[PDB]
DNA sequence: AATACCACTGGCGGTGATAT
DNA sequence: TATATCACCGCCAGTGGTAT
C-alpha cells in the first residue's frame, strides 16, 4: 500500500551487500545488530529493515554503517558512494 | 519552527540568489525546474518553512555557484563527514 | 511579474512485540 | 540468544491552487 514503497532493484543488492559484510566482519568486530542499532541510536528492528532489504538506506545512514563496519561505503553501495561524492563537490 | 540557526541558513541563502539572480537569469519557478521541484517547494526553502537537508542544499549551492558553506557551515560540516566514508 | 500563503498528503524512517 | 518479520504510524517536505 501507500505507508511503505518497496526498494529497488539496486537498493536490494546495495543491502544484500551490506549484510554480508557485516557477517563477515560481526566477529571480528565484536557486533551484533542490538550492538550496531545501538551505535546508531535506533533499535535492533530499524537495523534488521536496512539489513534486509525492506527500509533503504539514505546517504547518511550508509556512512555511519560504513563507519561502524570499518569499510568504504563503496563497497556496498555505489550509487549512494557516487550521491555522497557530488554532494561534496558543492563543498569543495 | 525550525530552529535559529536553520533559519539564519535561509536568510543567507535567499540573500545570495537574491543578489545573483540577475546576473545567472533566475526566478524562483526556474531553480525549482533545476531540482525538480515546484516554485512553492522552493520559496518555503528560502523563506525559512520547510528545512534545508544536504542533497537539497548541494543542489542549490551548484545553481546558485556558490558553496554550501557560504549558506550553511552546519550542513557543508555534514556533507564533509559523509565523505570521510567514501574517500 | 514574481512571490508568498494555505490546507493538505505520500511515504521516509522508524517502533515494539512476536516468530524462527 | 540472535535475527527476521509483522502490524503499525508520526511527521514534515513538497504539493497545486490561490492571493498579493
Amino acid at each position: 500500500s501507500t505507508k511503505k514503497k518497496p526498494l529497488t532493484q539496486e537498493q536490494l543488492e546495495d543491502a544484500r551487500r551490506l549484510k554480508a559484510i557485516y557477517e563477515k566482519k560481526k566477529n571480528e568486530l565484536g557486533l551484533s545488530q542490538e550492538s550496531v542499532a545501538d551505535k546508531m541510536g535506533m533499535g535492533q528492528s530499524g537495523v534488521g529493515a536496512l539489513f534486509n532489504g525492506i527500509n533503504a538506506l539514505n546517504a547518511y545512514n550508509a556512512a555511519l554503517l560504513a563507519k561502524i563496519l570499518k569499510v568504504s561505503v563503496e563497497e556496498f553501495s555505489p550509487s549512494i558512494a557516487r550521491e555522497i561524492y557530488e554532494m561534496y563537490e558543492a563543498v569543495s
